């Protein structure tokens, strides 16, 4: 019964809800308490059933959303800009045998691992509270897009909600993927760049390898490249 977490397609199948992994397989669900996740991407552990396009699976786990906001907005301070005001430890870590980093889900879809420094809490309820005040957002500033550039350049803006004393105090080595649709980013792109597509999506990062300060001389930037793929 060979096991497999990773990210996922949620679908809405008349109702119920099944999956789709990167290879484009849909993973079908046999639990027998419903799927009730709203999400549009998601984190899954399974197991596949015995008995051997579509795979009957065994959730391991509670499926975890994983859907994050991409924007487009003309150029820093408009509408819909966010400013950071905390360092990411880096946007890779461990998944499986190897280090994964951000990475091409689909022609839609751009995936972020997150390595992060989240508040030492321990109820449940403390736990998922301290969990929502993190929001990983990517902008694409559009005035940046000229006519022929074949690179997509997404900032990521990290903001927590808490006060700027107990940000930089938060110590506790956290990991979670963060998935988002680039579609209206990419229709954007096209018009401004008169590309179909980009020969590659940049991430750009401000992060800090010793602590939770985004003004210490530790805080670097950091690019990292996604070469991207479409069928056609
Ligand atoms: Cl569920
Ligand atoms: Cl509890
Ligand atoms: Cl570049």
């Amino acid at each position: 019964p060979q096991q497999w977490a990773g990210v996922v397609k949620v679908n809405d199948r008349m109702g119920y809800v099944t999956f789709t992994d990167a290879a484009g397989t849909e993973l079908i669900p046999t639990n027998t308490i419903p799927v009730t996740l709203n999400a549009r991407m998601a984190y899954i552990y399974c197991q596949v059933d015995e008995g051997q396009k579509s795979i009957k699976i065994t959730l391991l786990a509670d499926p975890t959303g994983i859907d994050a906001t991409a924007i487009t907005t003309p150029k820093v301070g408009e509408s819909g800009d966010v400013t950071t005001n905390a360092p990411v430890g880096s946007l890779s870590f461990v998944s499986g045998y190897s280090t994964v980093a951000p990475f091409q889900f689909s022609e839609n879809t751009i995936v972020l691992p997150v390595l992060y420094r989240v508040k030492n809490v321990t109820t449940t309820e403390d736990i998922k509270n301290e969990l929502a005040k993190h929001t990983f957002t990517l902008v694409c500033y559009t005035d940046d897009i000229k006519s022929g550039d074949t690179i997509l350049k997404l900032y990521l803006r990290y903001k927590v909600e808490d006060e700027p004393a107990a940000i930089a105090e938060r110590a506790t080595r956290t990991s979670s993927f963060k998935a988002y649709e680039i579609s209206q980013i990419l229709r954007e792109y096209t018009l401004k760049s008169g590309q179909t597509k980009p020969a590659k999506i940049t991430i750009v990062a401000q992060q800090n390898e010793y602590n939770n300060k985004l003004e210490d001389t530790s805080t670097i930037e950091k690019v990292y490249e996604i070469e991207y793929k479409t069928a056609e």
